[PDB]
């Protein structure tokens, strides 16, 4: 008397990260006064949201559901690939986008000659490779797996499908795809705080007659809480066996997930975005 309704949820999940996804791809792409070297950025976010929300949702509501994997063996492994390929992909992209933000505070007038328009296709190109590289590569070939007794009926099992791995690529993966952008982001962000602080303090002096924080707040803490405890876990568990089960592992990976539907709701609030998007409704 319970798996009805949870379906409803997870449609109502895919529902909004498709709609929201495509909603902004179409905003960005139709109009011209909103295309910008910088803008190209959001665009690969959003595909790489909108590809997640496509692939890895729908196929892992399956176990959720039916609790039978009863597609093929092959599948498991792509499905697999190109869940963990969406997400370093999400990541590195949000990285990106605070360098960006990080050169364009930090020097005004070296920016132009930094960053130009043949650049963002060779940085965004190189980013993605580095980030399949890391994922198909590693798995398709079965460099993964383990030697434990369990999850070899896993393999061999044509019903079953979870994930096992031995002591080197869950914490490889790890250190690759979470806490390298969280360091460059902290970095960065901690910076421009301070030069923004500078600057208000800089103007009540020649003003003779903090509410921003909320912003640089809304954009970190969000992320954190998202994907924080979940790489946490993927490292603990991976060291000590018996610490965590399958549930909680499961259940902080689903909520990882809604991360990427948030990122329109927050990435773009631009008065352009705005009208753009008036217009089209
Ligand atoms: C089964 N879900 C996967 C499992 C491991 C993993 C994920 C995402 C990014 C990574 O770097 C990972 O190593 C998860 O989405």
């Amino acid at each position: 008397v319970w798996v009805v309704g949870m379906g409803i949820v997870m449609s109502l999940i895919v529902l909004a990260i498709v709609f929201g996804n495509v909603l902004v791809i179409t905003a960005i792409a139709k109009f011209e006064r909103l295309q910008t070297v910088t803008n190209y950025f959001i665009t690969s976010l959003a595909c790489a949201d909108l590809v997640m929300g496509l692939a890895v949702v729908p196929f892992g509501a399956a176990h959720i559901l039916t609790k039978t994997w009863t597609f093929g063996n092959f599948w498991c492994e792509f499905w697999t690939s190109i869940d963990v390929l969406c997400v370093t992909a999400s990541i590195e992209t949000l990285c990106v986008i605070a360098v960006d933000r990080y050169f364009a505070i930090t020097s005004p007038f070296k920016y132009q000659s930094l960053l130009t328009k043949n650049k963002a296709r060779v940085i965004i190109l190189m980013v993605w490779i580095v980030s399949g590289l890391t994922s198909f590569l590693p798995i398709q070939m079965h460099w993964y797996r383990a030697t434990h007794q369990e999850a070899i009926n896993c393999y061999a099992e044509e019903t079953c499908c979870d994930f096992f791995t031995n002591q080197a690529y869950a914490i490889a993966s790890s250190i690759v795809s979470f806490y390298v952008p969280l360091v460059i982001m902290v970095f960065v962000y901690s910076r421009v705080f301070q030069e923004a602080k500078r600057q208000l303090q800089k103007i009540d002096k020649s003003e003779g007659r903090h509410k921003a924080l909320k912003t640089l707040g809304i954009i970190m803490g969000t992320f954190t809480l998202c994907w924080l405890p979940f790489f946490i876990v993927n490292i603990v568990h991976v060291i000590q066996d018996n610490l965590i089960r399958k549930e909680v592992y499961i259940l902080l990976n689903w909520i990882g997930y809604v991360n990427s539907g948030f990122n329109p709701l927050i990435y773009c609030r631009s008065p352009d975005f705005r009208i753009a998007f008036q217009e089209l409704l």
